[PDB]
Formats: C-alpha cells, structure tokens, sequence
C-alpha cells in the first residue's frame, strides 16, 4: 500500500483488478460498471468465493450477491442495515449477522421471486450477554463470532456471558450532556467472561451448547468444523495460558467427544489458527503449533495421532496458504530466507526441502490460485517500490506492473542485544539534507511488544520518520527482543518481566546512536504508541539522564489495567507475580519524570482505557513532575483518517519545540 | 487572611482569640485546652449562638456542645459521622443532618443520662430525590437545605425530584476499573428540577408540604421564617429569572396566605437574603434589594406594605449586619465611600445620613456584637497589612494588633471603559526588579464575571500575580463591567451578550499597557479560571493578533452546556437568544485560535463540567489548531490544597516557555 493495481485477486482461473470502469479479466476481457449496473435491479465489492468468482455488492438498498464468472445476479440480501457482522454461508444463499444484540440469518432472494423475513437465532441477546461476535478480546485470532459448517447445514456462535465483568464508563462528549456507556473490558486478575458455543442446526431449527464444562472461565478458541460437518473441534486454553487440549464434540447433541492432543509451555501457550482439513479428505488436517520454538505445520489424523512435523528450521512460518488439489504439497510464507524478509514456499507433505517460489530478496506478498497452480506476487524491497508478477507455477512469470525509484537517507543495520550474543536489526531515517560534519537530535522511534516486528526490507510506521526527519531529526529504530518473527525463545524472554529486556536492548540501541559522531547525545528523544507509549514513558522514568523530550500515545501504565488475556499470557496474573507488574507499574515512578513528556489519549479508547493515562498524570501531581497531554475525544486507540494530520503536527512540534 | 489573631469573634459581652492552648476573654480570662479537657468525656469548634457563647466541638466520638461563658458541656450528639449537612435548632438541643439520602433530626444527650436514637423525617430519598440539601444549583443565596423555626418548633426543608433533569457522568478513576456517578446538572434551555419546600412539626411527627403550585420548575428562594413561626416566607422566582414574589404560607398547613410584593426588571430580579425581622417584632422586617440599581435596604411590614427605603444612594449594601437592640438603628457594610473600599456604618430606620465607624481608607470586615454595643473590626490597606482594632460603639477604639510593612511594586489607576464613560479600576503587579529602561512581557489575568470584583484596595488573585512577577512578567488585571459592587446597569450591559462588552473593556486595559515604554507589546498573555477561562479563551480567538499565549483553567466554552440558574439569568434562555449563545460559543470558532492556548480541568469537575474543554479539543482536531491540555482527576473545579503547587508550576512554565 498505496495499491498501484486496484483489487489484484483470483477469480476461478482468472486474476482480476480493477481500472477505474473496468473490472479486467485474464488468465483477457473487461467487463464496465455500465454492463454491471444494466444487471443490477467499477463499484466496491467483497470476495465471497475466488474460486467461483462470487462476490456481494454493498448498495442503496440492501445487499446484492454476483457471479462474476457467469455474470449474473445471484441473490439480495436484506440484512437491515447491518454490515459489520456479515458472515455468508459457504453455499452463498444465506448470511448471518448481528443486530440489537441477537443473531440472524437472512436467506438470500432470487431476481425477481420476492423476499423471506430473517430467522432469529437468538432473541434474549443484550449489554451482558453477547451473541455473534468475537469473544477473550479477539485474542487467539478470534476476530468473529459465527462459523458457518462447510455445507451451510449448522451455523455455530459465541454465547459470552460477561455479567460477572466490572465494566469502565466510555464517554461520549458529543450530546448536549455527555453520555456513558459501560465496556465491559475484564482487567487482569479479575474475574473473565463466560463464553460457551451454540451450534443452531438449520432444518430443524434446533440448537444445542457444547458441552465444553468447567472452569467457565475457559478460552474456546479455533473453532474448526470436521468437513463432514459431525464434529465441532475446539483449542481450548487454561487460565494460566499454558495449556491448549485439541477437543472434537459432537455437532448433533454438543456431547464431549475425545481430547486429540495437548500442547504445554513453561512459558505460554498461544493457539493462532483453526485446524484446515486436507483436500477430499475428513481424517488428517494442518495445524499450526510454535511447540518446538519456531511456528510451524503439523500434519495430524483425527484420532489426535501426529503424523508428521511437515515444517522445520529456525525460521517461522507466517501464512499457510493451502495445498495443491491433490493436497500432496504444502504452500505458505515463512521467514526462512530471512526474518527480514517474506518469501512464498512450496514443501512436499512428506516434508524435506522447501522451495523458494518467489526468490527476490525483500518482502513477497502472495496469493495462489483456487487451482493451486498460479500465483499472483506482489513485492517491494529498499530498491523496489512495487513489483507486480504472475506466475503459472514452475512455469515462468509475466511481469504486471514495475514501478521505478531530495528524501532522507535511511540506512540499515544489526547491533548486539543486551546479552551481547543475540542481534537484532535497526533501521535509521537520517535527517533531510544530512550534513555529516553536523550534529543532530534523534528520535528512538519504539515499540517493543510481542507480535509486532517493525524493522523489515521493505519500500522504505506510516511515514512518520520521514516527516521528523524532513524537520531536521534522526529517527532510530531498533526490534528488540520481545517483538515477532524471530521464534520463541526471542520473544518468550520477557515473560513475567514487562519492560525490563525491551529497555535493555533499547539502550543497545542509544549506545550505538551514541557512537556515531554526528548524533547530538544530549539531544536524544523517545516516541511511541501503545506498547510503545508503555516503552517512551518507562524509557523516560528510567533512563531520564538520556531521555530529554517524549511522545507517549495511547500508553499502558498500569498493567494490573490492561486485559486478562493478552496482558496474562507475556506477565502472568497480578496475584502470581507482583514484583513484575510493580517493577512495569509507571504510576509508582512518576516522580522520576525529569524530562518533557506528551501523553495522547482517544478518550473512548476500548483497549488501553483513558484511565491509564489519566492515573500517570494524576500520579505526576502527587510526585511534583510536570507532564503534557492532549486527548482526542472522538478518538479510540489509534487516531485514524484525516485527524491524523493533527496529530503528527502535534507530535513533532512537541519535539521541535522541545527537543 | 492569614490570620493573626486566631478565632478572632464575640461570645456574650466579650471578644474572643485564641493564643495556643488558651481561649483569651476580654470586655480578661483565660481557658486553657487542659481546662477543657478536664470537663469532656486549643481545639477546633464551631460557634452556634454567639449571644450565649455556645459552641460545638468535633471530637473522636461524635460533637460536644459546650458553653464557653458558663464552662460546661451542654449536649453530645450522635449524627453518626455526618458533618457537612449539620444544622442546630436555635434551642441548641437539636441537630438535623442529612445522612444516606435522608433527613434526620437527633437529640443531644445531657452529660451521663443516655443517648436516644435520631428520628428519620423522610425514608424515600434517593438519587433523583435529594431532602435537606442545597437545590437550585445554589442559586439565589441558597446554601442549605434545612431551615428551623426560630423557637425550633419546626423544621423546613428542600424537596428536590431531579429525575427528570439528564445527567452528566462523573467519573472516579482511582478504583481498579474506573466508576462513573451521574450528576444531576441542569443544562440551559433544559428541563429544571421540581423543588418543594416540605415543614416536620416536632411535636406531632406530621410533614406538611408548602402550596407553592405551579410551574413546578418555579424557584423557591431565601425561606424566612416569622418569629411566631406561623407563616413561613419564600421568594419565589419565575423561569425567565425578571419576577420575583414574596408570599405567606400558613405553617400548619401549608396553605397559600398572600404575595405581600412582587419584584420585576427589565433583565432579571435576583433575591439573594432572607427577610430579616426587626428585634422583637413579628410584623416588621428588613428586605434586600437592588431594585433601584443598587443594592440597598427597605422596611417592609408584614402586608407587604413598603415602609420606606431605609439606605440610598449611587453606592451598595454589601453586608447587613443587623440592628441596635431597640431596632432603631440599622448596621451594615456598604460601598459607600469607594466601590474600591468596604466600610461599616450606622443609619437610622427612619433613614437618612449614614454614619462611618470605619472611616480608614482600605478594607474594613467588621462584626457587631450581640448587644449591638460594640464592633471587632479587621482592616488592611495597600500600606497597612492588618489593623484589629475593638470599639465600644462612640465611645473611643482600642488596637488590638497592628502588623508593619525586594517584591514586585504594584500600580493602581482608572481607563476609561469602551463606552468612554464609565472608569475601570486596575491594578499593575510590575516585574520583580523592573527597570523602566527595559522591555517586558506582560500577562493579563482576567475574571471579568458578575459577582466578582478583583480590584480592592487591598494589602496587595491568590498571589500568582507575586509569583509570575517574579520571573520577570508583569500581571495586569481591570474590573470590566460585568463585574461587581458598581451597581446594576454596570453589571447588566452583559445581559444576553457573555463576553463581549467584558472583552471589549479588556482590550481597553490593553491599549494602556501598549502605551507604557516599558511594555513589550509582542509578548502579551492572558490567564483566568471559570468565567476568566472562557475569556481568556474568546480573548485569544477575537483578538489572536494581540495574545500570543493563555492558560484557560476550568473554562465555560458553550454556554448551553452552563446550568439553568446562573446560565439564563445573564444569557437568556438558548431558544430566546440564538444570537447570544451562538456568539459565545467558542466551539464555533476554535479554528481561530493561532497562539499557545493551555486549557486546564479538574476531571470531577461539577460546576464547569468537563465536557467544556474536551469539546474545545475535539473542535480544534477539526479545526486544525493547536491547543495544549492538563487534567486534573481527584480535582473539582478548582485545584485545592498543595496541588495547587503544581497547578502554579505549570501554568507559570506554560509562560515562561511561550510568551
Ligand atoms: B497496543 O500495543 O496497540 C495494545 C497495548 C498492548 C497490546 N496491545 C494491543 O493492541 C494488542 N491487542 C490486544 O490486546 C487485543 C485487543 N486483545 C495487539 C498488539 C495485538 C497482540
Ligand atoms: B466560575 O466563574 O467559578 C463558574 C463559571 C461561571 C460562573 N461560575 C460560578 O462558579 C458561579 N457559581 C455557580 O454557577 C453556582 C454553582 N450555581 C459563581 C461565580 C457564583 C455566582
């Protein structure tokens, strides 16, 4: 991004994009929004089914289903107005979705044969009882909660009971008097929600719970149909995140059926991804697991035998992509070639060599085709801006699109950890115009936390480098340990202590900065968001003889108020360990504060609550030290779209003005 | 204030101080702590009867009423904790409080006889339905809830049903997950609260409730009862805020008996005292009014026949004092020699020629003593920091204390307002170390609100003016019209029109400071709090050519969002004055703000509810302009106690990093 070829997708043998009008074919033919529009009773549209080219249309009134293959309407959809929760059956002719709390199906209609009222699943939904949706703070990669079986015969969902969860007040400003409506966001430490699993079976109406018993407090993750639609498969984790048992129930009665395997870690468990299914086949499927310290496939049966570790080395598999048809070989995106780097493989299913399908060093993004025989691979690297390529596989590429190179220089590196042994990899924006015989200011540009891994070989943080360094300062990044992409052991060794080696190889970082002759050492400046205000303000606290000036956004200060489960799994519970969560705990440091730090909050902000920032500037007042802030109202965590520009202003004139 | 002598107040015939451990008599004797402590089961207590020396002490153990002329314990109370809501029967033997939502009267126990349990007047009250407090916003001179009968026979009380006013969240955010309280605060143009004013007859345990009628929004204002305690008087006060009726109700039933005199004025009517009845009468009694365009006192019989206007004059009333004991005589304090002054006086009933008994230039506070013998009076000047001086009334004074004298000097003049007629008094805090050769920057701290007056002849705000003097900014301040104490039609020129005039008389105080030498006229700032928030904010956008920098602390910025009370006196209903509202909105005109802006909150803030400034960011985002931020969570509308250091710190910063 930004997309130089608009909407590039498979659609049965064809790839597809759009230009402008057009909607162009190949494998060529167009088809206009004048031929489109003329069906209906080049626009936006979502991917339903590639390998049948069945897309839905969001329009005027209602949803409008189309085959694009065959150019044809398939069915409307009226789904009053809802459009957030929206999860098509894989047969296309019915969709579920969410509103006023309860789940509904709506059965497609056919051009011209009139229209059928929605089926309520549920009807007792409310504020305390959530139907339909993502559920555990949609983390375990759960980002819904509705799961279609393969044949559209059962629509599964998540019951969350979250009456027991004291909730915070999130404040609208807007209305003449403000109004307050409870989020009933669970803290660590505290009490979690109950979520248990409906399966409502279409043709009889019926619907049953799984019978997933005690704790109620348990994580029902990956939901995975057995393709034969009989068994529901559940990773479901302990409370202590460190346990994950794979467990098949019976979709007709909900009844437990078998545990097929179990995975346990000193540190923690983290189950990503659902079970997929081999192709023609309802006995063996994939499953991704980072078990032995580095994600990778594992090919299992259903009676919970491992067959094979079909993946191995130390490097992490980043997407599966699927199986050829016959579903003899494996194609996924890994880090083999390098953690900087993205590339897309191919790997027989009896394991062994891996092969490189997109061999250029940089950042591959790729998509195979239903077939399993083409893929589309989109690529830019520090010299490449875009390349677009089509390959038939094993077959040679056909080039799509190529696009060619005063900016600052950014230059690139490896530094040593804090154990002297680990290296970790740094990009520097220098400043516009850089003068080698000058001396200049610089930013440590931080984040830190675990699944985020910002220092790639990509097409040279949302460009907020370069507008500081276009203002005359350097800005420095560094992956420390802790971030993503570099397995286990990398990221696991901030378990319980939140902050603590981050800073460390922060500072390996400022060692290096120091080191360079042209870096002004007295003005060194610190800015992050999230996890990385979290890093700016601890930075500051602690090493505030070399922090002179930072930025902190949306920050977590208090980790005893961050959530149950991502903030349980890198700390443990409070009670369990409360030397780390004190030693991470900003309000207790407050007085250390020496420096000029901005803190910037969205006040409806639903994952690092207000409240946080909120506390370090009340615990500020206490301590005698003298903060900034600024909040945006309207904002939550990320301040998104045209209001951006505010902020970067306000950010960098905070450093101009300071720093 | 600070004060010297500690305590200083009559008890019978004699003044009383405190020294230490001692409670100093004089007409002397001295009681010591050791006496005291002696005859319980130099403290801190609160006086309940100065004619009898009756006071109350707040101990370990509930309150010990004491007499201080005969030495003795009269009662101990149990209010179970309850000390905000307390208010004594003028028989001393009784107390009523407020306690979980309830109304209460206990009983004082005599020295070893036993306790008995409090009676409870009401049972029902609730969050929407506050008994025995302050209503209307505190309005009108309302402070409390409670109001005896001068023989304590019985006991009046507010009433108020706020279930239909829309509430603000206030927000705790100290509690693990934050928690929000709905504060009933009444927005202009909204609907009011329905206040009654309910009567408990001790001895029956009957309530009667006062016939008031409609409107139900009416405002029931300074309950007065008669000494016979028969009829019990309200100032009843209609929506638009320009009629005021003062009636009769029957106390046994609480039957309408008569209006004795309605008030009205072209802009509004404000009563703000009770009736006051002449010593040993029941069919006289004194009134305060500004109905003339100044605030003075009239003699009223109980008809409602108007005797006469007992004190005139282009000056006013500031504090009634009372009367000699045969009420020929009225004493009180009065603008009289200067609005910049405050005198005590004397003049007849009959009217006529005042005399002064105070006649120092300055500012005398005075207290007459329960004979009507003899005055306390306290006094400072610009030269004299603190006289205390005791006079037997024309009979010669005797001083008590006399206090003696690098700062910042402070100047004082008179402008002309804008109309070119009407002067402004002003005073100058000038640089610490100011040399006329040099330049400074100069900062304009301003109110400019009624009811307030800033500029006294004073022993020379809370010293921040001292403060900021001293880091080299001078502090200039004028008393625009709006403001206090300079009769009516100086105060009402704002009336459906906040801000402008008040602005357009500040920048006259600005064309003064651009014509001294010594006045950097590029480096010009603005600071005020509440209404001198809202100014200081309309200031920097009206006029963002002339202040480059402002701190705006708790500030009104839509005034629809302003309470009923205060809110539609001055500005009119919003319906009835779009144009007004529409003016004062600086919402509406946030994009023109092009200086350094610091708005400041308390959080918990309930006078200027929070929403003010954030609303004012988010129109900024919006606006692309730039303000800075500081929040206050444990504070209210001002910032109180110690923390007021690190308010001043950094409002101070904030100009000496900007302006
Ligand atoms: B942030 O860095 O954006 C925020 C605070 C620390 C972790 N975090 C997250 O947003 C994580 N998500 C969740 O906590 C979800 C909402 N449970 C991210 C980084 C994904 C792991
Ligand atoms: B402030 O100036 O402290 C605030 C905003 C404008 C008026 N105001 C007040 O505090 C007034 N009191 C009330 O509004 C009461 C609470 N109804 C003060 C100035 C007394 C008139």
């Amino acid at each position: 991004y930004p997309e130089y070829v608009v909407g590039l997708q498979w659609m049965g043998d064809n790839y597809v994009f759009i230009e402008g009008d057009d909607l162009v074919f190949n494998k060529t033919t167009r088809f206009s929004a004048a031929d489109l529009n003329a069906l209906m009773p080049f626009p936006s549209f979502r991917t339903l089914d590639a390998g049948r080219g069945l897309v839905v249309l969001f329009t005027q009134g209602g949803l409008v289903g189309f085959d694009m293959l065959a150019r044809k309407v398939t069915y409307l959809f009226d789904t009053n107005e809802e459009t957030a929760s929206l999860d098509f059956s894989p047969v296309g002719d019915r969709v579920a979705y969410v509103r006023n709390h309860n789940l509904y199906i709506a059965r497609g209609g056919k051009l011209g044969e009139g229209m059928s009222r929605a089926i309520a699943v549920t009807i007792d939904g409310t504020e305390t009882l959530v139907y339909g949706q993502a559920v555990h703070q949609r983390e375990f990669g759960i980002e819904k909660g509705t799961f279609w079986s393969p044949k559209g015969s059962c629509l599964a969902f998540y019951r969350m009971d979250q009456s027991m969860v004291k909730p915070t007040p999130i404040v609208d400003y807007h209305p003449l008097e403000a109004e307050s409506k409870p989020l009933y966001y669970p803290m660590a430490g505290t009490p979690s929600h109950h979520v248990t699993v409906g399966i409502y079976h279409l043709a009889t109406g019926k619907t049953v719970y799984l019978q997933t018993g005690e704790p109620k407090e348990k994580f029902l993750t990956n939901l995975s149909w057995s393709p034969d639609e009989n068994i529901l498969y559940v990773a479901e984790v302990n409370r202590a995140q460190n346990e994950c048992k794979v467990n098949a129930y019976d979709a007709e009665t909900g009844r437990f059926v078998r545990t097929l395997f179990v995975e346990t870690d000193k540190h923690y468990v983290e189950p990503l991804h659902p079970l997929t299914f081999l192709p023609g086949s309802n006995n063996q499927f994939i499953w991704q697991s980072r078990r032995d310290g580095w994600n990778h496939l594992y090919l299992y049966d259903t009676t919970g035998r491992l067959i094979r570790q079909v993946t191995k080395g130390e490097w992490e598999v980043t997407n599966f992509a699927g199986f050829d048809p016959k579903g003899t070989r494996l194609y996924f995106e890994s880090t083999e070639a390098s953690p900087l780097e993205r590339h897309f493989y191919c790997i027989d299913i009896k394991g062994g060599k891996t092969k490189d399908l997109t061999p250029e060093s940089g950042m591959h993004r790729t998509q195979l085709s239903p077939d399993g025989s083409a893929i589309i691979d989109i690529f830019q690297s520090p010299t490449v801006p875009r390349k677009v390529t089509v390959t038939n596989i094993g077959k040679g590429s056909h080039t799509l699109l190529e696009a060619k190179n005063a900016m600052p220089e950014i230059r690139t590196g490896t530094i040593m950890a804090a154990d002297g042994q680990t290296p970790l990899y740094y990009k520097l924006t220098m400043p516009l115009h850089f003068d080698p015989a000058k001396k200049y200011p610089v930013i440590v540009y931080v984040y830190g936390g675990p699944h985020a891994q910002l220092v790639t070989k990509t097409w040279r943080v949302g460009g907020w480098d370069i507008y500081m360094a276009q203002k005359g300062y350097a800005v420095f990044t560094v992956d420390s340990r802790g971030s993503a992409n570099r397995g286990a052991a990398f990221e696991q060794v901030i378990h319980r202590r939140l902050g603590q080696t981050e800073m460390a190889d922060q500072m390996c970082g400022v060692d290096f900065l120091k080191s360079q002759s042209w870096v002004d050492a007295d003005r060194i400046g610190v800015h992050g968001w999230s996890y990385g205000g979290f890093m700016t303000t601890n930075l500051m606290l602690t090493h505030g003889d070399v922090f002179k000036v930072g930025v902190a956004g949306g920050p977590v200060i208090d980790w005893n108020r961050y959530e149950i489960m991502y903030g349980e799994r890198y700390f443990d519970a409070p009670q369990e360990n409360p030397e780390g969560y004190d030693a991470a705990n900003l309000l207790k440091r407050a007085g250390d504060l020496k420096g000029r730090l901005m803190l910037i909050h969205g006040a409806i902000d639903p994952v690092v609550v207000w409240q946080h920032s909120l506390l370090f500037l009340d615990a500020c007042v206490k301590a005698r030290t003298y903060p900034d802030y600024y909040v945006y109202p309207s904002h939550e965590h990320n301040v998104m779209g045209p209001d951006r520009v505010h902020l970067y202003e306000t950010i960098t004139r905070y450093f101009t003005d300071h720093l």
